[PDB]
């Protein structure tokens, strides 16, 4: 990983077994759910293509979403090199190179080049690129291993309005649309799926109150009640 | 994390996976109780808003006090634009930009930005700012929680007296009641509430009384503490 | 190992039980599976021939499969030395150094002598290339593996088909056969982990089709869970 | 221990009492055992005579084979003497004075010699040198429990031989067996325990096996018809 | 192979086979050494596993004579 590019100053680091240990053990005890994805950000860190590539290659199971990850960031790779016309003649010997779809993916390209690229003035944005394009493939996993349908997530006639909307955010968590629609479930899909007793009163709410009331909303109907949370 | 430098200027490094799996464990063990703040603040020592909103994003459990949370540091960066008049007029050439509350956060503001703040003399503090506005939301989220009003806190019949500090302390630290509504709960209702043995010694020694008078009063009336205590 | 592995400025630092007990944790839980080769590389990062010889001690079980490992690094070293040939009597511009197999090993050299390879310009990086010998012996253990066939493929009511292809894959990539066959293997075996009717669904959708696109489709007559309801 | 100084010849660290303790707890509360060995080295980076001895003498676990060790160095110390007769009173001016085995044990020399000579050029290695009769001592104390030979391996009858073939080689490693002993044992003794369809691979294989050869070996061996040449 | 059919026959059709197949010459090698024996009568594994089964086409159908029918007929293409 290569660090120090904000005000110049970058220093090489070699990779660490100690983030690959993180990594592995991460991804094993939660498997790839919402909760990997920042994390997988804040320890890909200033990292090479190489350095990405070590970290990804040594996942060991779950070969179904690495294979389904493998085939998304082929079509990012192949888009690339068709959205980039290739130099007309020749490349002028001080030139540093363009990198290709396959250098982005670490395929082509050697950690040499992927250095040179991070320490250029100002760098080239090489890592950053591949760490998008793993994300749309991690992205599209939590989609395809859904724990289930955020629209029919729903209260129970006697669970209460608490209980449900820790559930409702856990869901929501697992859902991967666009902040408008996510916006809109908290506006909207939160009241029309909530039981009958606490509907009623969450149209006296309405559409835009306060999380302060939506939280008192709700204890004298549904589980142990209003002393439930206060002994 | 931005560290200490003797060749200049503090150079900015990444964050260690240590810290986040710290983070991580603190959060699983003291659950947003208020202990919690003093090693926030002490993993929150050198941190960018970058670090802090990693923090922030890594935290799985804990759905309402998790948006409630957001829902005020939203609210603070929304309150200082309006704090804070724009200026239309030209700056300098290549002095560094004002920060914006947005900026606090991070939301228009880039890490490249953010070390550029943070290395002028004196510091421009904006993780300073954007950490005492999360602080704020952990009070508000731990006195949300509080069981019982600081002036409904009362002692069970048959309790010595012995443990009713324990109750007392954290709901009265909680809601940040005046010393002088301290005093009058203290002299009306604490009187009027104590155990037999330790309303005698609380109303010859006033509202002001010795704490260890009390504590060393209560040893035959029976029930849960009236054994003395030992280190 | 090294700080600044071939970069100047160069400074040893001692062989850390953290390398050391992940090194351990990665042979308990997966031994010498095709996955810890990145792992392996990382762990190797800037060490000597020493360091590794350390890591290989380590290594109490498989002892058959390590005299292999061990045959493999005498091959070749004899190798090494039969393409640059051993010299007899004294060195003729006068003794510099030049790695033989045997110092390649860590067998006939000291510990300066190796480092002295990575702070020699251009450098000779031995660790580099007793780690290849190491990395082609570790492939070796996995070719003695017990039999698994390639063609007996399974998806009956008991794993869903993203399982069958996960055990597929795990299948492929533990497979050392040829390139050529694991794609060919690849086109000819990918839809027959689904169920008859799954199978004319994922045909009907064509030779271009992707795992994302296989598993969103079977509506209705897919695997163990993974279709809604049911025709 | 020693390590590089930056502007001159090497400088003393102070011995780590962390790892020093974690060393200890798997001397005293186990068995002896051969991944003791490299974790006795790793602790031995540097080391110098004076850290070698507390390595031992922080060790108060099995002390019967600590003595034997320790007697071991006591041999080794009167061999090294028998090897290299040093003279009666003081060194000449202007030379380092040559170490005696009492030297190496730090019996006799002091904390400035041990960094002395470790320095000089020729160095004598003296921290590496009593390492390794400690080395030899510690592979006496894992040999002290059971002189395992090639007699004491057997393959039970229903016993799929593989085991046998992970003994055998563990047992040559462990200690250095004559070339004629093992093209007898692979031409006679290995073909006498092995099942009955099997000894015809192993018999052709003879005393020319090889380790591939080997470990492949025994793969669809009985059933109609003779088999004998390892695919 | 068929339960009393020639070597030859069932080896004349794999080639047959084979030859009809696109796929690479690695493939259809990774078919020799790993199918072909495989797929034959249980007598005939007794002589050519014994050879072993990745071995010289030449003495593939050289063995193997005994086993089924009587072999020789010309083919009608």
């Amino acid at each position: 990983p290569i660090v120090q590019n904000l005000q110049g100053q970058m220093v090489h680091q070699a990779i660490s077994p100690r983030t690959l240990n993180a990594w592995v053990k991460v991804v094993e005890e939660k498997a790839f759910s919402p909760e990997v994805i920042p994390m997988f950000s804040a320890l890909s860190e200033g990292a090479t293509p190489q350095d990405l590539n070590t970290m990804l290659n040594t996942v060991g199971g779950h070969q179904a979403a690495m294979q389904m990850l493998k085939e998304t960031i082929n079509e990012e790779a192949a888009e690339w090199d068709r959205l980039h016309p290739v130099h007309a003649g020749p490349i002028e010997p001080g030139q540093m190179r363009e990198p290709r779809g396959s250098d982005i993916a670490g395929t082509t390209s050697t950690l040499q080049e992927q250095i040179g690229w991070m320490t250029h003035n100002p760098p080239i944005p090489v890592g950053e690129i591949y760490k998008r394009w793993i994300i749309l493939g991690l992205n599209k996993i939590v989609r395809m291993y859904s724990p289930t349908s955020i629209l029919d997530i729903r209260q129970g006639p006697k669970e209460p309005f608490r209980d449900y909307v820790d559930r409702f955010y856990k869901t929501l968590r697992a859902e991967q649309a666009s902040q408008e629609v996510k916006n809109w479930m908290t506006e909207t899909l939160l009241v029309q799926n909530a039981n009958p007793d606490c509907k009623t009163i969450l149209k006296a709410l309405g559409p835009a109150a306060t999380l302060e009331e939506m939280m008192t909303a709700c204890q004298g109907v549904g589980g142990p009640g209003h002393k439930a949370r206060v002994l």
